[PDB]
């Protein structure tokens, strides 16, 4: 077999991007300021984080194994919880004692025959007293809230239509449906979406198949009243290259961002539309909505050229890191229309973003907040020099949150220091009264300094004060999606405004 | 009550220091170089960690809530587990989420009534299918070897006379008893010592009352074929001093380091013979054992004044940190002799020394191998410009071990580097046909570089090479004692020679 390292190597796992890979419990964290003391639930994230080292060398951040991390709060005081998800992939290579799994999303790679591939790694939800932990290639792991025991891969009672299930479904807070789709719904380079939603009692309602223009990612959509939309990266799969042992994916210039629209309830698969923005990189989604004239505005970060740029075209053209930036887009859509190519989109801000988040009461639904993460290379903001020697590589880099009010158009940002990153933030309602957008925010924060992770808590009256600051004596390695699960809210979702 | 704070304050919490406080695995640790394949068994010890910050300024070190890391070796694989020893203590701040215990060894200045006060944070030992977290004022704490979980307060099935049990028992390795003591061993400020043993079926055999002339510190002891030994460091307990929220311990410069010496079988109390060495600090037997003159040799580090400087002499004499140096001394006692005096001990080396182990399958036997910590302050050995202002206080330090040949005199010298220092070691047999003090050492590294912790593996053929590093991701916080468990041995400790 290809030789299994027994410590880990190369820029992906140095420094700060070092695996640690502990799963148990920190009680009674240590808190500098005060959590307020109404705050009672749970923060779930997860992170990447090999469990062994990988026999693929410089294999991306993406393919590490998904550990959970649960920020209980009661009273002012936190406890942490921390476990990985009982793969397929996780528990087989822990019976081995060594890697088994092969190269991001090829089978044909594999050192052994998987029935699942799942790394579990890219998001956290809540739904129906589980967790779900989500990779797009896969269908979901349950799991326990309480004790992160998995249960094993669910398939929603046998309703499952799909072999993938999104890591970005969303929860409707007027119907209280989860909407959800998988991309290569029928397997490996399959243009096959399949779009599907569940009621709140988990009976299955929606099921469409449709038909993708190519074989793209699809790693985010967006869900209104009336429509889903569906745009996709122009990343794109040939199971041909994979079977030779290349990569799943692969920039592809002469592509436009397609965006699809179908109607969200009663559609056949040819009732969508694919509109074409002009290429670029579709980013996260903050959410869209239906106007006054029911035309779709769609708020997502988006880019001009490939993010992930260790997948290039196939003449091995690309950007290099650091290079690209993406903006909070605004896009127009009309289902009615006839005419496929978009005008460029207006932007919100300026700044270099990612990872929006809404007042989820309003998701689906005209909102006018989002905070997101922004990367300000302004002199001064992040300590480079200091930095970027201690960070490893393979992970995107946040040095601050901002607050947009819509209306107003009023942004904070939050810029936790110098020697300080942050990862994802969630929203936190005040209380079940609050106004949309008025409450708590939270964010893990990588210290460069001290080399361990804080969670920093913030109140939206003014975002640039951390009201409390967690220390871990512990690295959280960079990590991927999280979402709060208030105690108050009895389907673990907050009530709609 | 006295406020609790919520974070760890003051030098003996801070850098290398600061509690961590993680219980849960970590398998599949990374190694650099490579784990003999042969090595099988467990490597247990623990360390004094605060699982709340102390309402107690500068609460000493010895304070601390023990928690016990495992180290499980097989087939040149190592996984560690790690957990709290469940307390009375623990369980109930645990509860209140706050500290509740005072001062070291003062019931006076709790803030609830506890029963036992055990932070079971200075040995760990292995008998009968069991771990015994043992701390000097109270009885083990018995737990399971394989999952460290906490089975409760340990009577021996009913028959523990004493109120108190030895953090060093001593295992002979021909008996299979365990042999055992207790002082203050009927409470607070008693001069009562209780002398006990069990056979390797777990029946008690011996139990004798005696009574020490003053109400000293008895931290160790020493037993050979015929006798049992125990030096009381000039460390005197007066419960007037404590009712008023004094100090448990304060030395004493007018007393003797007295050492008495008991029939190992069959004896009263008035047997005891209490010889008066010259005044100092009796500190960690090596091993003692009868000579061909049926003399006592007893090998123990002993220092010529208070290394427990915090609790000095009534009118607060006492050294500074870093003064005091202890050394391998060799005293010789006759049970025969009606001569009280005993003349100042021989010395086996001029390092300054301490946590000395043998092997122990010649335990209360002649040995001629002794493996120890040393402390070298020769420009150099240690980078302290770079090390103390990482290092926190309140804890030893070594930055070396020793193995001394007893025939020869040969002395080899590890030195892990300039800026790691070390803890206890432990010797692990070859194999069962080893000869004396033939196999492997292991010793956990604290590494103020990446503030992180190591386990040094070495080989015994030279003692200055590393044979395999265990690179920790995590800190454990400098430590107390430790034992290795073979895989060979049925009942957890090896065959005589
Ligand atoms: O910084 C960014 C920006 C973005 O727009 C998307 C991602 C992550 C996407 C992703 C896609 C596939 C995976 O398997 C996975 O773990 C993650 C990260
Ligand atoms: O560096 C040294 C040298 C020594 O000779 C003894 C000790 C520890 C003794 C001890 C005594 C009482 C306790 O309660 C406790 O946790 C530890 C540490
Ligand atoms: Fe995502
Ligand atoms: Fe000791």
């Amino acid at each position: 077999l290809p030789p299994a390292p027994r410590y880990f190597q190369g820029e992906n796992t140095a420094g700060f991007m070092r695996p640690v890979r502990f799963e148990g419990d920190i009680t009674n964290l240590e808190v500098v300021g005060e959590i307020p003391k109404s705050i009672e639930g749970t923060f779930y994230r997860v992170m990447p984080e090999p469990h062994l080292p990988s026999f693929i060398p410089n294999d991306p951040w993406f393919n590490g194994d998904g550990n959970i991390s649960g920020f209980y709060f009661k009273d002012g005081h936190v406890d942490l919880k921390q476990r990985y998800v009982r793969t397929e992939k996780f528990v087989r290579e822990a019976e081995a004692r060594r890697s088994l799994l092969g190269k991001y999303r090829n089978r044909y790679t594999d050192l052994v025959e998987f029935k699942i591939r799942s790394t579990a790694n890219t998001n956290i939800v809540y739904w129906r007293g589980q967790l779900l932990a989500l990779k797009e290639d896969s269908p979901p792991y349950a799991m326990d809230p309480e004790t992160l025991e998995t249960f094993g891969v669910y398939d929603f009672d046998g309703q499952l239509p799909s072999l993938t299930f999104t890591a970005h479904p969303k929860f409707d807070p007027v119907t209280r449906e989860m909407v959800c789709f998988g991309y290569e719904a029928k397997g490996d380079g399959t243009r096959d979406i399949c779009y599907y939603s569940f009621g709140p009692d988990g009976k299955i309602a929606e099921t469409v198949w449709l038909v993708s223009p190519v074989c793209g990612m699809i790693h985010d959509f967006a869900v209104t009243e009336n429509f889903v939309i569906f745009p996709i990266i122009p990343l794109v799969c040939d199971v041909e290259r994979m079977k030779q042992g290349g990569d799943h994916w692969q920039w592809d210039y002469s592509i436009p961002m397609y965006i699809g629209v179908l109607p969200r309830r009663g559609a056949q698969g040819s009732d969508v539309k694919w509109f074409e923005a002009p290429h670029g990189f579709a980013g996260h989604v903050a959410n869209a909505f239906e106007d006054d004239k029911g035309h779709i505005q769609l708020q997502m970060a988006y880019a001009k050229d490939n993010v992930f740029f260790w997948w290039p075209d196939a003449n091995g053209k690309g950007p290099r890191p650091g290079e690209v930036e993406a903006h909070f887009a605004n896009f127009v859509l009309d289902y009615q229309s006839d005419k496929l190519p978009l005008a460029e989109p207006t932007y919100l801000v300026d700044d270099d973003m990612e990872f929006p988040r809404i007042d989820d009461r309003v998701a689906t639904r005209k909102h006018k907040h989002t905070f997101f993460c922004i990367f300000d290379r302004k002199p001064g903001v992040t300590d480079f020099e200091f930095v970027m020697p201690r960070a490893g590589g393979g992970a995107p880099m946040s040095n601050g949150l901002a607050h947009l009010n819509h209306e107003t158009g009023d942004i904070q940002r939050y810029l936790p220091g110098p020697r300080k990153l942050t990862g994802e933030c969630i929203f936190i309602p005040r209380n079940s009264e609050a106004a949309e957008g008025d409450g708590y925010v939270m964010v893990l924060l990588a210290n460069y300094e001290d080399m361990c992770s804080e969670l920093a808590v913030l109140d939206t009256k003014d975002l640039t004060n951390e009201v409390a600051l967690i220390k871990l004596p512990v690295r959280l390695r960079p990590g991927l999606h999280g979402n709060w699960v208030d105690k108050s809210d009895v389907d673990g979702h907050p009530a709609p405004l």
